[PDB]
Parts: C-alpha cells; sequence; structure tokens
C-alpha cells in the first residue's frame, strides 16, 4: 500500500524469505542430516554444535565493529551471501567429508564459519535491513513479517524434501536461496538523505565501555539475571541441539520422523505468531520476572517432560511446547532488563550476559551433554539437566528482582513513559 510502489520493501522483504528459507533448511534438520546422513557420534554432534558456540560468539561482537562503522555499504553482507552461494559445495564437498572422513575436530573448526553466516549473520543481516526501513520507510516489521513465512514454509518443503533426498536440498538452498538473496543487490540503496544532510541521525547508535561492564559487574541484579541466563538457558540451549533426532525415534519411519518434525516447526510460526500478539499485553501485566520465571517452568517440564517419553503423540507435545516458552521469553527478557537496568547498560547487558557468558555456558555444556547422551542416552541426560534447570529456576523465584520493590514508577514506570 504505502509500500506498494515503495521498492526497497520488496527487495528486502524478498531478500528477508529468502535468507529465512535457507535458515528454515540448515537450523531444524541439522541434527538429522548430521547423525543420520553422516552417522555422527552421539557425543560429537556435540564437539560441532560446541565450535559453533565459541564462534558465533567471535563474530556476534566483531559483526558490530562492521554492521555500524560500516553503515550502509552491503560490503559485509556480500561475504555473508557469497559465502551462502556454496552452502552445497560446502555441506555435501567439505563440512560433510571433512567430519566424516574422522578427522572431525579439524573438521568442525575449519566447518564452523559457514555457522558465521547464521549465528552472527542471521542478526547481522537483521540490522542492515532496518538502516534501510529507516532511509526507506518500511514498517521493519512489516518486511521482517516476510521471512517469517519462508521459515514456515522452509521446514515444511525442506523436510518433505529432505527425505526424498537430503541433496536435492543443499542445491535448493544454494541457490533457491542464494542467487537470489544475492541478486537482491545490484537494486539496492546507499543516499546519504533521508535521514542528515550530514550526521544527526542515519542509524541509531549506542554505547559498551568497560567502565559500563565493570559496573554491571557491580550490580547483583546482573549476576542473578546472568544465573538464569546461564542457568536455564544456556542449559535449554542445548537441550535443544540434539533433540531432533530424540524425535525422529518415536516415529515409524525416520523418514516421516523427519517430515512431521518440519510440521511441528512449520506451525510454530502458525502458533507462536499468535501467541506473539497478546504477549507483550501479557508480559506487561505479568511483570517481566514472573514471565521469565514463566518460560523456565516450561523451558524446565520440556526437558524433565521429555526424559519420561514413550510415543509420538508426547514428543509431538513438548517440540511444542518450546513455543509458549519463546514468547514470554526474548519478550520477557527485554522487557525485564529495561525494567531493571540503565538503558546506557542495556547495549552492554545483551554483548556481556546473552552473548559472552551464554556461549561460553554453551561452548562446554554441549560436549558434556554429548558426552552425556552417551553413557545415558538421551532420556537419562534430560533427567540430568531438567532437573539442573527446574533447580536454578525456583531459585529465581527468589533472585530475579521482583516486580519494582524500590521503585515501581521510577524504575519500572519511567522507561515507559
Ligand atoms: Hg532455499
Ligand atoms: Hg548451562
Ligand atoms: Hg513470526
Ligand atoms: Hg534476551
Ligand atoms: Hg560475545
Amino acid at each position: 500500500m504505502y509500500y506498494l510502489k515503495n521498492t526497497n520493501f520488496w527487495m528486502f522483504g524478498l531478500f528477508f524469505f529468502f535468507y529465512f528459507f535457507i535458515m528454515g533448511a540448515y537450523f531444524p534438520f541439522f541434527p538429522i542430516w548430521l547423525h543420520d546422513i553422516n552417522h555422527i557420534s552421539k557425543s560429537d554432534t556435540g564437539i560441532i554444535f560446541a565450535a559453533i558456540s565459541l564462534f558465533s560468539l567471535l563474530f556476534q561482537p566483531l559483526f558490530g565493529l562492521l554492521s555500524d562503522k560500516l553503515g550502509l555499504r552491503k560490503y559485509l553482507l556480500w561475504i555473508i551471501t557469497g559465502m551462502l552461494v556454496m552452502f552445497a559445495p560446502f555441506f555435501i564437498f567439505i563440512f560433510g567429508p571433512l567430519l566424516q572422513y574422522n578427522i572431525l575436530v579439524g573438521s568442525i573448526v575449519g566447518g564452523i564459519y559457514l555457522g558465521f553466516c547464521f549465528n552472527a549473520g542471521a542478526p547481522a543481516v537483521e540490522a542492515f535491513i532496518e538502516k534501510v526501513s529507516r532511509r526507506s520507510n518500511f514498517e521493519f516489521g512489516r518486511a521482517r513479517m516476510f521471512g517469517c513465512v519462508g521459515w514456515a514454509l522452509g521446514a515444511s518443503i525442506v523436510g518433505i524434501m529432505f527425505t526424498i533426498n537430503n541433496q536435492f536440498v543443499f542445491w535448493l538452498g544454494s541457490g533457491c536461496a542464494l542467487i537470489l538473496a544475492v541478486l537482491l543487490f545490484f537494486a539496492k540503496t546507499d543516499a546519504p538523505s533521508s535521514a542528515t544532510v550530514a550526521n544527526a541521525v542515519g542509524a541509531n547508535h549506542s554505547a559498551f565501555s568497560l567502565k559500563l561492564a565493570l559496573e554491571l559487574f557491580r550490580q547483583p541484579k546482573l549476576w542473578f539475571l546472568s544465573l538464569y541466563v546461564i542457568g536455564v538457558s544456556c542449559t535449554y540451549d542445548v537441550f535443544d541441539q540434539q533433540f531432533a533426532n530424540f524425535f525422529t525415534s518415536f516415529f515409524a519411519t525416520g523418514e516421516q520422523g523427519t517430515r512431521v518434525f518440519g510440521y511441528v516447526t512449520t506451525m510454530g510460526e502458525l502458533l507462536n505468531a499468535s501467541i506473539m500478539f497478546f504477549a507483550p499485553l501479557i508480559i506487561n501485566r505479568i511483570g517481566g520476572k514472573n514471565a521469565l520465571l514463566l518460560a523456565g517452568t516450561i523451558m524446565s517440564v520440556r526437558i524433565i517432560g521429555s526424559s519420561f517419553a514413550t510415543s509420538a503423540l508426547e514428543v509431538v507435545i513438548l517440540k511444542t511446547l518450546h513455543m509458549f516458552e519463546v514468547p514470554f521469553l526474548l519478550v520477557g527478557c527485554f522487557k525485564y532488563i529495561t525494567s531493571q537496568f540503565e538503558v546506557r547498560f542495556s547495549a552492554t547487558i545483551y554483548l556481556v550476559c546473552f552473548c559472552f557468558f551464554k556461549q561460553l555456558a554453551m561452548i562446554f555444556m554441549s560436549v558434556l551433554a554429548g558426552n552425556m547422551y552417551e553413557s545415558i542416552g538421551f532420556q537419562g541426560a534430560y533427567l540430568v539437566l531438567g532437573l539442573v534447570a527446574l533447580g536454578f529456576t525456583l531459585i529465581s523465584v527468589f533472585t530475579l528482582s521482583g516486580p519494582g520493590p524500590l521503585s515501581l514508577l521510577r524504575r519500572q514506570v519511567n522507561e515507559v513513559a
């Protein structure tokens, strides 16, 4: 409408419906392809999802220094794309072999960089795209809920495709989503207008200092969130690493236990989208902390729950819980962080607690998770994590800063208005 003649909306919206069609491939069916197509150690998928986190942490950062000190040049974001023209050659001809030709540490390391154009590129893409929403007038959130259908159709299509042939994907994702999610450039923007003639605006900014850090470090309420963050999350995070094959087991053909999976995920948007609607409202009445516990109570139940699975139906209810949670989490982390911290801090709070610490707590965790799914298989390991996760959760109905104890409108309603 207000975008019909608006072209970069189409451009970057479509660029969003392609960067996320690939996501919808590479991500949910990673476990499957690894372990099945490649047949890989129930504990060595850990040394992979492991190197995965150790780098998304060496890049999520350095990618800031680019994402902005670079501004409107697609440059960086063009490496990302070109690197994704080789999705195929890579897994098929390099990633797959390296691992499998059982040289595996020296194959993930040297193969966990096409994880760079995903872990610390997926957000990176999402930035650049809003810097355009500005200059070009889109409700960024109108073009991002564009790349949401792509990851919905992604899963569905891909899964069904995947079975039929794992190969006829890395070739689809490497073109179907590459040559376009790349060709969507020769038609773009740069113009130092629609911002300020000089530099009065153009691309929102912020700061992350040492003292800032050293200040938070002084703060306990930072620590208690660093508790919930490393405790409930990181832990849940890895729960999902492997979970996909633990899924496919409760099914007829494994080559049917996939599709279903691709389905449970496609229906996620079709769920989470709705959930997301109310959410705020709710979050803002329930009060952050509470809603962060709400998320651990589930996260938690899903782990323990899974540790007691017997059938398929159950397992297709655990994979559906992961959905209610998420909303109440990121949206919760947001509303708590904010209701509990100095806006100046906010920036740093994320990098420091949500990127440096969790990815760290995961470089380690997902190794003893795989080393654990061996000595005790899944369901056993699930009891461990399930408890450690719920434990911490009760510990937070205590630690996390309640609903504004020494300020309810100056440290709770202040940022609000
Ligand atoms: Hg694709
Ligand atoms: Hg952890
Ligand atoms: Hg969505
Ligand atoms: Hg968050
Ligand atoms: Hg980091």
